[PDB]
C-alpha cells in the first residue's frame, strides 16, 4: 500500500487514490457497459451523472456511479433544506471478483475526495444495501458510514434484470426501456426486500439537518 | 507532432501508439464485455486470445479481438503450411463514434505492429467484410491489405445475438475477405487454387 493523492491529466483534476488502487472518471458508456453486464441488477440508472472507473496498476477493475436519488427530489426528505444537488446517492458500485477484499471500502473512501473537488456542493452521500450482496453493508461501515434505518421496497424482475418499482412506474422520464417495462409488466416477477440506509457526511454541519421525524443514526443492524 | 512508438508498463511491453490514438492489451473480460454490447453481433467468440484497447488521450474507445479462425484449422486453407499459431483473424473490432474517421485504418495498423512485438509466429492475419458495409472494406484497404476473394456465407438470427454458419433466422450475405502478410515469405505459400490476390470490389 502506498499513499493516495490526487491524479490529475494535463492540468484537470480526474481522480483519487495510488497505483496499487485509486478511482479515475471515465465515461458515461464505459460505465453503463461495465454495469449491466456485470451488476447483479443487470442494469444502470440514468440518475447517475458521476461515473469512475477503479484502477489497480494500469487495469480497470471496478466502476462506481453516483448522481440523483431515483427520484431525485426526496433529498430533502432525507436531510432537510438539501436540493437536489447538494447530495449523491451511490447508484451501482462493481468490482472485479479477483480483487482483494477490502478495495470497495478504499474505493468509496477514494471517489468521496473527487466528490469533494469536483462536486462541492455536495453535503452529504447515502447507499442502501440489501440481502442481493450482505458484502454492502460491510463495505459502508468500513467506510465510515451511519446506518439510519432501514424499509421494505418492492422490485421487479424481468428476464433476469431488477427494477425499482420507481424505476417500474417512472413514466415521466419517456424512456424506450421503460415502454417496454410496463409491456411486460405481467411476466415480471414480484419481490419485496428490506433495505438498509446508510449516509456519509461530508458537511459536518449537514448533520444537523437530518429529518428526525423518518431517520435516526442507530447501531448498525448487522 | 505525436508520432507512434512502442507502449511501455514497467519495462514490459503494452502497446504501440501515440497520445491521440493507440492500442494497448487490455483484460479478457473487459474486451468481452464492450463487444457483447457494442458489436453488431452482441456476441464475442472463444476463438479470440488477443484483445487489445483503442485509446484517445485517456480514454478507451474501441476494442479490437484476435485469435483463431471460427475452425482454427483452416488456416492453412489459405496460406498452405500455417501452424494453427502462425496466423490471427480479426474476430471482433468496434469504436465509438466521435472518433476521427481515419481512426479505424490507423489503430488496425498499430494493432499490427502489437502482433509483431507479441507474436512472432504470426506470418499473417486476414478480416472478412461485409457488403452492406463497404466502409469495413475501404478500412482494410487503407491498411494496406489485399483482397483476396468474396463468398457467400450463411448466419443465424437469435435473441439479437448473430452466430455464423459453423453450429432463429437465416441470413446469405456476401463476405469479402482481406489479408496481410506480415512477413515476406508468407505470400509465397498463399493457397492460389482457392484464394488469389485481386482488385478491391469498386
Amino acid at each position: 500500500l502506498t499513499k493516495p493523492c490526487v491524479i490529475e491529466y494535463e492540468g484537470q483534476i480526474v481522480g483519487y487514490g495510488s497505483k496499487e488502487l485509486r478511482v479515475e472518471t471515465i465515461s458515461c458508456w464505459l460505465a453503463r457497459t461495465i454495469i449491466q453486464t456485470k451488476h447483479y441488477s443487470r442494469r444502470f440508472v440514468n440518475n447517475s451523472y458521476l461515473h469512475l472507473g477503479v484502477f489497480s496498476g494500469r487495469d480497470l477493475v471496478g466502476v462506481l456511479q453516483w448522481g440523483y436519488a431515483l427520484n431525485p427530489n426526496s433529498g430533502r426528505r432525507v436531510v432537510l433544506e438539501t436540493d437536489n444537488r447538494g447530495y449523491m446517492e451511490l447508484n451501482r458500485m462493481w468490482l472485479h471478483d479477483d480483487m482483494p477484499r477490502n478495495s470497495e471500502a478504499r474505493a468509496i473512501s477514494y471517489a468521496l475526495k473527487v466528490i469533494r473537488l469536483l462536486y462541492p456542493s455536495v453535503e452529504w452521500v447515502q447507499s442502501f444495501a440489501d440481502e442481493r450482496c450482505g458484502r454492502a453493508g460491510v463495505v459502508y461501515q468500513a467506510s465510515n458510514f451511519d446506518f439510519i434505518g432501514s424499509h421494505e421496497s418492492t422490485f421487479y424482475e424481468l428476464d433476469g434484470e431488477w427494477y425499482h418499482e420507481i424505476t417500474m412506474n417512472a413514466i415521466k422520464r419517456g424512456g424506450q426501456r421503460g415502454v417496454y417495462l410496463r409491456a411486460n409488466k405481467e411476466r415480471a416477477v414480484v419481490h419485496k426486500f428490506n433495505q438498509y440506509r446508510y449516509i456519509r457526511f461530508l458537511n459536518k454541519r449537514a448533520r444537523k439537518r437530518l429529518n428526525t421525524k423518518l431517520f435516526k443514526v442507530q447501531p448498525y443492524p448487522k
